[PDB]
């Protein structure tokens, strides 16, 4: 169901260890395909943990832009424009959608 | 964190996904999930890593406000960093 | 082919997903095999992504680490120095 955070992930991941011991004490059809739908169901959690990340991510950055802001009204340099490349290059290569 | 482990993961399954395509068995079949399992579980292990480095840089955030409050005082960039980092407060990936 | 963003997992968790309606209906190897090569798909976006954000993560950190420098050039303390150690436990993370 709804995504509320990290054990989420190991709710499930251990559910998965759970389901391969029946798998290889007793193999079956029914079984294979069982562990086939949790698998799904855990890569979903997955996905929805690094969307949040992701977004996460994003938000730091627009900090990061406020901060230097802030530095810059402040202090006025160097070091300044230094932050202002990484930022750059970090907002390039940021994993987004 | 680190992604060794990740990618030296998922070149495994990668060569071990060839062989049961090669030679559809039971054995591999079985032999697939095992290793998509442990995976999976480097996958989560990564995860978890980058959420707790996330939940630290929440705090040196929090820090640099309030470096920035004690030189500068009040402005109007201030609430502005605190509104945002309230908000990214808010919406964290956590446990 | 070329990992896009997070979207691309979106997609192929899809078409594993649609993968698995089928699998479920009428079970076969066909379908077992075709629903693992999904999964080794969607693995591989996922860590793809992952490696994305680790990388942005440690630019992060480097900004970070050139902030603690440019607040202690203007204002000289207990903050900073509380700073520098949250930065160097993360730093010896990654």
């Amino acid at each position: 169901g709804s995504h509320m955070g990290t054990e989420d992930l190991k709710y499930s991941l251990e559910r998965l260890r759970e389901i391969l011991e029946r798998l290889e004490e007793n193999p079956s059809e029914k079984q294979i395909v069982e562990a086939i739908r949790a698998i799904v169901e855990n890569n979903a959690q997955i996905v929805e943990a690094i969307r949040a990340i992701v977004e996460n991510n994003a938000q730091i950055v627009e900090i990061l832009r406020a901060i230097i802001e802030a530095l810059e009204a402040i202090g006025g340099t160097k070091i300044l424009e230094e932050m202002k490349k990484l930022l750059k290059d970090l907002k390039r290569s940021l994993e987004r959608g």
